[PDB]
């Protein structure tokens, strides 16, 4: 159960591209909720599969940010 | 806010393999935070980046099922 962005990141298997979400602004849930492929794209995150991961966890995140059932 | 398995595929844009899981067995939020890509490669859902995000989502439907903070 991750509580902060970077242990999301290693969660889904992104951990690589922790440091990047972090130094674009992305140091929690909550910034990484609004991460997008279009972000990704000023990211540099061209990683396909893992852009695919990424945009996932920010999907899950901005509605399942465990705020009860 | 997905609650059902349907919506969640919805949320990543997997709904078009919503049947794919639901077929497999995966009808719920609680079927599917056990899908894993060798599960994929069972469902024959093989679409790299489709997985990556079918993946990831199951990853965090495994600690954010809404449980609360």
């Amino acid at each position: 159960g991750p509580k902060t962005l970077h242990e999301l990141l290693e969660r889904i298997g992104l951990e690589e591209h922790t440091s990047t979400l972090l130094l674009n602004g992305y140091q929690t849930l909550e910034d990484f909720k609004e991460l997008r492929e279009t972000h990704l794209n000023e990211l540099n995150i061209m990683d396909p599969q893992h852009r695919a991961k990424l945009l996932t966890a920010a999907e899950l995140l901005l509605d399942y940010d465990t705020g009860c059932e």
